[PDB]
C-alpha cells in the first residue's frame, strides 16, 4: 500500500487509534487532537523544499489577521491547486491526506463520520514576526473537520517563546467564548492539530509570532461528503449551511454601544449659542486642558472650516503643555514600573474587559460599578441591574483601595486618576459647548470610555455605529454619530515596526483615516450609518499599550 | 390732631424716626422694620373685641398655606370693607393707618417714597394650630410696602415655642432664596412688622403655629399712588406690573425633573413581552420584594383591569411581609433614636436638599455625587458637571462613612441602605417587566428618588409633569409620564390630626387622588400634560417624616 506507507505506521494500529480517539474525547475546552510525526519524513521535507522554491508569499493584513498568504486568485504565488506541476510532492501529500485510508482513520478518531475525498481544501501560509490570527470558529460552508499540518524548520525545535501557538477557547455560552484561552499547542515539524468544526464552540486563534522565525503551515478542511461519495446524504449539506447561517447575542457584548441623554441645562446652552460665542470665563475653563492654539479666534476658524469640508478633524497636540506633561509622566510610570493584568480574572477596579473575544478585547474604564464576567450568571446579573457611569464615585473608590494598599510606585492609581480627570473635563458642559462651536452640531447624548489596548492582547474589529433607536423619529437629530478619540500613547515604533494599534476609519480609496497611535492627538469623525471603524490588534513588540479616551455623541442640527 | 393721637406719640418724634430709618437700613436679610406698641392701646383692644364678636373665620387650605380667612367674596364672614357698620373701631384703625400723617412717616422710614391713601388693602386672618404660610415674596400688582399688625391676646406674651413667627429668607441669587431663613420675628399684641416689597428678594413665610393658640393678625399693603394722589406718576404702576410679570431660573431647581433612557436590553424585553408572560424565575425575583397577592394570576388581572379603567393604581400592602418588616424596623429606629438635620448646611451624604424654597423643600437620595448648595458657585459647579445616578456607589460610600464612625444606634445608615436596596429593586429589568405587564406600557426612561419630608420643614407645590423634549417627535412614545410613589410612613394620626404630607393629584371633583401618608402603599398614575401633583407641607405635629420612593418613566404603547 503506497498510501499507507507514506504515513507513520502507528496510525494504522488499532490500539493507537483507540488511544487517540480517547485522547480526543477527553480533551478540553472542546474536542481536539494532535498527532506527532504524521507523514513520511522524507516526503514532508521534500514538500517544505518545494514550497520554499516554488511559492512566493504575500503579506495580507485585515482587522482579524496578518498572514503571509499564497491563495491569490490569479495564482501569481506559484500555487495552483489545479496544476501542481512544479510541486509533485505536495500533490502526493494532498492525495494521501484525502485518501479513503486516511479519511476512514481520521473520521473514526474524531467521531466525525464520513468525509469528502474530492472536496480538497488546503491553504499554505507563513506567519513571520507580528503575524497573527484572531479568535474565530471555522464554521463556514460544508467544513466538517479542521486540520493544520506544521512545517517549520525540521532540524530545529519550535519554542514556546517564539509564539505562533494554536490556542483554544472555552465558552461561557454557545457563541460566547471566554476572553482567555484554556489550551495552547506549540507547533512542530510534521505535527498535525485538528478538531471537528463545532458551531457555537470551536473558538480558536493563532498566537502572534513573537520572534524573527518562519512558521510555515498547511491548513485544510475535510468536508461533508458530496454526491457520489461514501456517506453522501442528499440535503445534509444544505441543512448544515442553513442552520449555521440563520439579535439575542448583543446582550453578551460589553461595553454596550449606548449613550446617555444630556441634561436640559446643557442642551439649552448649545441651542442658545448656535442660534457663535464663548465667554472669557468659558475660555479660561477650556484653557485648563486644551492648548492655546485650538482656543484662539483663528485656530477655531481653521478647525470649523476643516470640519465643514471633511466632516472630521485630526488635531495634533490637543491638550496643553501642563496636562500633556502630567499625563505622559503618569502613563509612562505605570507602563514601566507597574504590572498589567493579562487575564480577565486578574483585572481589577476601575477596569473592565471588553467581551466577547471574537468581537473585541481591551481594558476600559466606563465609570460603572465593577464587573468581572467569568460566568453566564455574572452577565445575567449585569443585564438585570443596569447602572449608569459615575466618574467621581469611581475616583472615590480608587482612593480607598489606594490608601489601603499604601500608594506605592508599584500600585498607585495616578494614571487612572489623571485619565478620569480628563474624562470629567470632556463631560463638562463647557467642553460640549466648545465641541458645538467647532462643529455647528448640538450634542444631545454622550458616552465616554477610557481604553487601554495591551500588547499581544487587545483589538477591535470593523463595525458600524449604533444609532439611538428611540431618537430615530426626531427630524432635528442627524442620522450620524459624532465620535472622538483622544490618543495618549507615549511609545514610538508603531509605524516603522508595524506594531498595530492604528485607528482605522473606512467607507463600507475607501480609507478615511489610518492613524497609528501617537501622543496627544484628537480625532473627530461624523459617522454616517455605513462608516466602519476599528483599532488594530497591538503587537507583543509594542513598547507600551495604546491608551486613549473614546467619546461618542448623538447630535442635532442646531 | 385726632389721627396723631391714636398712635404711640414716639412715632412723631424726629429722633425716633431717624433711629428707625437706620434700623431698617441696617437690617438683614433684606430691609425690614418693626414697631412695638404702635397704636392707642384702648383702640386696638376694641378692634380685637369687634373682630371676635363680628367676624367668623373659615379654614382654607391650599398647597402653599392653611389659614383661617375672612375674605370671602359674599362677605359671609361679616367683614365687608365697603361697610364696616358693625366694626367702627376697625374703620378708625384703617383710617389712621392710611392717613397722610402715618403714610408720610412710614414712607420716610422705609425709603419707599409716596404711598396711596385711597387704595386701602387689608385682610384679617387667624393662624391656629397647624396653620402656616410657605415661602413667597408678596410681589403682586401695585403693592409697595407690606405690613402686618399683630393682635394675639393683649394680656399674655406670645412665646417662641408657639410658632407663628414671621421668617425672612436671604437669597443665593435674585429670585433664588436660600432654603433656610435667617431672621424670625415673634409677634406680640400691637406690634407691626413691615418691609418694602422687593422683586426677587423679599422672601418670607409664616412659621406654623405649633400649639393650641390663636394668632390674629391684620395684614395689609400700601400701594403706588393712584391718580389724583400725592406722588402720582402717570405710567409708574403700569411699568412696575410689566417689569414684574415679564426659563433661566429652572437651572437653580434641584432635583432636576429628568429621566435617563433605558438600555437596549431592557426595552427589547418589554417589547418582546407585550408583542403577556413572566417566567417562573422572574416571578421568583419579584417575590423577593412584592407581596404574593400582587403576583398571582388573578391579582395581576385585577390590577391590569383597574389600570385600564382608571389610568392609575392604588395598591395597599405592596411589599411582602419580610421587606415591610425590615423597612419598618430601620425607619422607626432612625426616627426614634437618631437626629435629623434641620438646616440644609447640616445635611450629609447620601442626602440632598430640594431647592429653592418658594418651590419645594425636602430631603432626597438620588444616587448622584454629594451636593450642598450654599452659594451661587456651588450651583454653577453642578451645572457645569452633570453626573448620573449610581446607587451601588452610593451604598459603597455609606459603608466607608459608617465604618469610620462605628455604626452605632445613633449614626447607622440602616434605613438608607434598606431604602437604596429597594430603589435597586425598582431599577431592575425584571421590575420594569412587571410594570409593563400591569400597564401594557413600555418604559423607555426612568428616574428614581428616595424622599424624606421632615415635620415642620418639607413640602412640594402643585406642578405638572415635564415631558422629555428630545422624545416629542416619537409617535410611539405616549404624551404622558407614568409616575409611581411607594409610601413608607410608619406613624399615624395623619388624617385625624390633619398633619399634611398627603399626596395630591388633581386635574387642572377635580381631585384624582388625595392620599394621606400610610405604610407600604404604591400609587401609580399615568399623568397627561395637565395633571397637577404635590405633597402637602408636613406639620410639626407629625410623629415621623413622610418617607417614600418616587419613580417616573417615559412610556410607549408597545
Ligand atoms: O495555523 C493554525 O494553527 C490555525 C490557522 C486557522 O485557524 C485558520 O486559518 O483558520
Ligand atoms: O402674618 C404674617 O406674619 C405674614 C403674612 C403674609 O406674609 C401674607 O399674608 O402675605
Ligand atoms: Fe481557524
Ligand atoms: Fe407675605
Amino acid at each position: 500500500d503506497k498510501i499507507k506507507g507514506m504515513f507513520n505506521p502507528k496510525i494504522w494500529d488499532k490500539t493507537f487509534q483507540d488511544g487517540l480517539k480517547k485522547e480526543i474525547e477527553d480533551s478540553q475546552p472542546y474536542n481536539w487532537g494532535t498527532i506527532h510525526e504524521l507523514v513520511n519524513d522524507d516526503l514532508l521535507r521534500a514538500v517544505r523544499k518545494e514550497i520554499e522554491t516554488e511559492i512566493h508569499f504575500t503579506k495580507k493584513e485585515t482587522d482579524i489577521y496578518r498572514v503571509n498568504q499564497s491563495g491569490d486568485l490569479a495564482n501569481l504565488s506559484g500555487l495552483d491547486w489545479d496544476d501542481l506541476s512544479r510541486l509533485p510532492n505536495l500533490f502526493k501529500l494532498r492525495q494521501i491526506l484525502y485518501s479513503k485510508q486516511y479519511r476512514d482513520f481520521f473520521g473514526y478518531v474524531t467521531k466525525a463520520g464520513k468525509l469528502s475525498g474530492s472536496k480538497t481544501d488546503m491553504s499554505i501560509n507563513t506567519y513571520t514576526k507580528g503575524c497573527h490570527l484572531l479568535t474565530h470558529d471555522d464554521v463556514i460552508g460544508s467544513r466538517r473537520i479542521s486540520f493544520i499540518l506544521y512545517l517549520p524548520d525540521p532540524d530545529r525545535k519550535w519554542k514556546s517563546h517564539y509564539g505562533g501557538g494554536l490556542r483554544l477557547f472555552p465558552s461561557i455560552l454557545p457563541n460566547v467564548p471566554h476572553s482567555d484561552p484554556s489550551a495552547k499547542l506549540v507547533p512542530q515539524f510534521n505535527q498535525i492539530a485538528f478538531f471537528k468544526v463545532l458551531p457555537g464552540f470551536s473558538f480558536h486563534d493563532v498566537e502572534e509570532v513573537k520572534v524573527d522565525k518562519h512558521r510555515l503551515s498547511i491548513q485544510g478542511w475535510y468536508h461533508i461528503p458530496q454526491v457520489g461519495e461514501e456517506g453522501y446524504i442528499p440535503g445534509e449539506e444544505e441543512a448544515w449551511v442553513r442552520n449555521n447561517t440563520s439579535n439575542v447575542l448583543e446582550d453578551f457584548e460589553f461595553p454596550k454601544d449606548e449613550r446617555n441623554i444630556l441634561s436640559f441645562h446643557e442642551v439649552k446652552h448649545f441651542e442658545k449659542m448656535l442660534k457663535v460665542k464663548l465667554s472669557e470665563a468659558e475660555f479660561t475653563y477650556l484653557s485648563q486642558y486644551i492648548s492655546p492654539e485650538h482656543l484662539s479666534s483663528k485656530g477655531i476658524e481653521k478647525l470649523q472650516k476643516q470640519f465643514v469640508e471633511n466632516s472630521s478633524l485630526q488635531i495634533e497636540s490637543f491638550l496643553n503643555d501642563d496636562k500633556s506633561e502630567l499625563l505622559k509622566k503618569v502613563i509612562k510610570q505605570k507602563e514601566l514600573e507597574q504590572e498589567c493584568p493579562y487575564h480577565s480574572k486578574d483585572v481589577k477596579a476601575p477596569w473592565k474587559t471588553a467581551i466577547p473575544p471574537h468581537k473585541a478585547r481591551y481594558l476600559y474604564i466606563d465609570g460603572k460599578e465593577y464587573r468581572n464576567f467569568q460566568t453566564e450568571a455574572d452577565i445575567l446579573e449585569a443585564l438585570n441591574n443596569n447602572d449608569l457611569p459615575n466618574f467621581q464615585f469611581t475616583k472615590d473608590a480608587i482612593k480607598i483601595i489606594s490608601d489601603a494598599s499604601g500608594n506605592s510606585r508599584e500600585n498607585n492609581f495616578d494614571a487612572e486618576l489623571a485619565l478620569i480627570d480628563l474624562a470629567v473635563f470632556h463631560k463638562s458642559t463647557i467642553f460640549k459647548k466648545y465641541l458645538a462651536l467647532l462643529t455647528s452640531l448640538c450634542p444631545v447624548s454622550e458616552q465616554i470610555l477610557i481604553r487601554r489596548f495591551r500588547p499581544g492582547m487587545d483589538f477591535t474589529l470593523a463595525t458600524k455605529c449604533r444609532f439611538n433607536e428611540l431618537l430615530k423619529s426626531n427630524p432635528d437629530i442627524i442620522d450620524a454619530v459624532l465620535e472622538g478619540t483622544l490618543c495618549l500613547t507615549p511609545s514610538a515604533g508603531w509605524e516603522s515596526g508595524e506594531l498595530g494599534g492604528y485607528e482605522l476609519y473606512m467607507m463600507d480609496d475607501s480609507v478615511l483615516i489610518n492613524d497609528p497611535p501617537a501622543w496627544n492627538t484628537f480625532n473627530l469623525v461624523l459617522r454616517d450609518e455605513s462608516v466602519l471603524e476599528f483599532v488594530k490588534y497591538v503587537s507583543w513588540s509594542a513598547k507600551s499599550s495604546r491608551w486613549d479616551v473614546k467619546m461618542k455623541w448623538d447630535v442635532k442640527s442646531c
